[PDB]
RNA sequence: AAAUCCU
């Protein structure tokens, strides 16, 4: 046969893509079932018949998954923020392990490495301590919310369920005070409006928040009176950020940080430390998974009193500064100024007097220590999701390191790196995915890789 | 390809 646009055919759902999406198959073309667990039957409706691939609605639900969720409050935030959430839990860490076994033999060519499985949270929700929100006119009224898969529609929202609490009460006081002011709302087809996105960061154990108003312009009217109202409902806030973006793109800052209010940063714990982050600073968005995430790293590294560690991907310096009392020397690179500013401030913070940062990239940072005579004996890397580049990996297995551990929350980009480690003798020894992120697609892990010789 | 969604 030969399917087309708008044609409802019978199929069954036999795996689910890495980021949800159900899979089947129908003469020779591999559909993606949007809203489809495995084991489904559905009468699907045809979105777009392509060469090899194809696109399909559920037009019908003839027999459900066991591992479905009802939940109608998470339904209607599956194309978006919780894209997992029409799973259960349970399922979710087993389809979450599979990924990590998957990726690594496709990608590397391994089957026989220990993956064990996901840790899970006890209770897997309100665990995001930082919350982009987008500000939009919907049906002639200002909404904070979250867009659609695929698109700039804002959803409105008051509570988003992987989110803090208090976050969800801060964006909604946030929301009632931009109508109430009249401040007008981003228009991004007409290019007009002031308030673009708001980013409101809390610390997971201290609980100080920060708040960010992402906008067109520099100059907010009224901004101080509007300021002076959230301190009353919330006197946690100890920062009110301004960053102005007046370019058009799906990026959200800009280059031009301000404070409109107190700090430059809020103040947070991680295992036993504190860390002062700053607003374009990077943080690990569920800080309870993230110390078992550390901790994992740190059991696995194994380490030693007269061991020198290399925290490359530094942020504000939260593994580093977690092992800098325990070993002799620590040697961090971060890009990003703001980040690596509070990662020295943070080491005087906690009297850490061996955690040596460079403001660099990771790269360029290597080639210098590896030039300089710099003798690491781990090395701790935490990249984004596009992974480490050749120039570091080969520069790395060049200063001879003992072990290498490789936190990750892109196994796609970690697999392939890790394939390239093999190829310059380090052999991939444990792996552990840790579940950062609940009720969606990404997965995080992380990877012993150790010597040869 | 840049951050949970943010083509
Ligand atoms: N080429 C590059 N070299 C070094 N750092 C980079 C980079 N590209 C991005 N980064 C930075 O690396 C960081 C990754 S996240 C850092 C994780 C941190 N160690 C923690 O666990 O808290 C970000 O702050 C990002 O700005």
């Amino acid at each position: 046969m030969m399917l087309k646009k708008n044609d409802i055919v019978e199929v069954e759902i036999v795996d689910l893509t890495h980021e949800g999406a159900g899979v089947a198959k129908v003469d020779g073309l591999v559909f993606f079932v949007e809203n489809a667990l495995p084991s489904e039957k559905i009468l699907m409706r045809v979105l777009k018949v392509n060469k090899k691939i194809g696109f399909g609605k559920v037009e019908k639900y003839l027999v459900q998954s066991p591992h479905r969720n009802q939940d109608l409050d998470l339904a209607y935030l599956r194309s978006g923020i919780a894209d997992l959430g029409h799973l259960s839990y349970p399922e979710q860490l087993k389809f979450k392990t599979k990924q990590v076994k998957d990726s690594l033999y496709k990608i590397a060519g391994i089957a026989d490495v220990e993956v064990a499985e996901t840790l899970g949270m006890e209770h897997p929700v309100k665990y995001r301590n930082k919350a982009q929100v987008p500000v939009r006119r919907v049906n002639g009224v200002l909404e904070t919310g979250f867009f659609r898969k695929n698109s700039h529609n804002l959803m409105p929202l008051e509570d988003f369920f992987i989110q803090d609490p208090v976050i969800d009460q801060v964006v909604v006081a946030l929301r009632d005070l931009l109508r109430r002011f009249d401040l007008k709302p981003y228009d991004e087809k007409e290019q007009s409006g002031l308030i673009r996105n708001l980013v409101v960061r809390r610390g997971h154990y201290s609980g100080q928040i920060m708040v960010v108003l992402v906008t067109t312009r520099p100059k907010v009217f009224r901004v101080d009176q509007l300021i002076e109202q959230v301190i009353k409902q919330f006197p946690e806030i100890v920062s009110v950020m301004q960053n102005i973006n007046d370019q058009n793109t799906n990026a959200i800052f800009g280059k031009e940080w301000r404070t409109l209010y107190g700090q430059d940063y809020i103040t947070d714990q991680m295992l036993g430390n504190d860390f002062q982050i700053a607003g374009p600073a990077f943080y690990q968005v569920n800080t309870e998974m993230a110390e078992k995430l550390y901790q994992t790293a740190i059991d696995f590294a194994e380490l030693k009193k007269d061991d020198v560690i290399i925290d490359a991907y530094s942020g504000i310096g939260t593994i580093g500064l977690s092992v800098a009392k325990h070993v002799k020397e620590v040697y961090g690179v971060e890009l990003i100024p703001e980040a690596v500013e509070n990662s020295q401030k943070n080491a005087s913070l906690n009297k850490i007097t061996n955690a040596h940062y460079v403001c660099d990239t990771a790269e360029n940072a290597m080639k210098k220590w590896l030039k300089e005579g710099i003798q690491p004996t781990v090395i701790l890397v935490d990249p984004p999701r596009k992974g480490l580049t050749e120039s570091f990996i080969k520069a790395s297995a060049q200063t001879g390191a003992d072990r290498i551990a490789y936190i990750s929350c892109n196994v796609a980009t970690m697999a392939r790196d890790i394939k390239l480690y093999q190829e310059l003798g380090y052999e991939l020894k444990k792996v552990q995915p840790v579940d950062l992120f609940p009720q969606t697609h990404h997965v995080q892990t992380v990877a012993l890789l150790s010597k040869l010789d």
